[PDB]
């Protein structure tokens, strides 16, 4: 693909400091993750951003994914259109720790990215879930063995990543 600037941090994860919706519009990847919830309700961060890029029909299509399915589990994930920002949307649910969910199933939720060789992807549970960022980067790079490029949108928190010691 024609990802640009992306820093290696290892064989098959490299990192970027961008919006990943910004990333999304000028690559036009096969896929493109979100940081979902089990509903499938896009209302901020990863999410409510993708959403808004599409115009809502992300929401409007994941209403009806969750009105025909079911929520997802938590560590789980489903794929959908990506509109007009990629092929696909890959939507990963991580856990939310600030709600007392097993930290555990981070690694659970990164493990769908296995399934697809090539990835523009946020790190799962490092926003409002409460994740330590530099924990989901660990896990991220400790589980996913497929092609991952990683947009994090904030600086201060992408300089302190690449000076970290996974
Ligand atoms: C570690 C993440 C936590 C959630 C929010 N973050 C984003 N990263 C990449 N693109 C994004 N678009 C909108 C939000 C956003 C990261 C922090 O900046």
């Amino acid at each position: 693909n024609s990802f640009s600037g992306y820093l290696k941090l290892t064989d098959n994860v490299y990192i970027k400091n961008a919006d990943i919706v910004e990333e999304a519009k000028k690559v036009k990847p096969t896929v493109v993750v979100n940081a979902a919830n089990v509903y499938l309700k896009h209302g901020g961060g990863v999410a409510g951003a993708l959403n808004k890029a599409t115009n809502n029909a992300m929401q409007v299509e994941s209403d009806d994914y969750i009105a025909t399915n079911g929520p997802l589990k938590v560590g789980g994930s489903c794929v959908l259109s990506g509109h007009n920002l990629a092929k696909h949307c890959l939507h990963v649910v991580g856990p939310n720790v600030n709600k007392g969910e097993d930290i555990q199933l981070l690694k659970s939720a990164y493990e769908n990215f296995n399934q697809h060789e090539v990835l523009l992807a946020p790190l799962l549970s490092a926003g409002i879930f409460g994740a330590d960022p530099i924990h989901s980067l660990r896990v991220c790079v400790d589980t996913v063995r497929t092609n991952v490029y990683l947009a994090v949108f904030d600086k201060n928190l992408y300089d302190k990543l690449v000076s970290s010691f996974l």
